[PDB]
């Protein structure tokens, strides 16, 4: 599955300016 929603975390982080957004058991950290 996924711990944080792809269609939210990618579309958030790339709008803010990052290459990707991923889950870590804590929060959608952009990088």
């Amino acid at each position: 599955g996924m711990a944080c929603q792809f269609w939210s975390c990618n579309s958030s982080c790339i709008s803010r300016g990052y290459r990707q957004g991923k889950c870590w058991g804590k929060y959608c950290q952009c990088y």
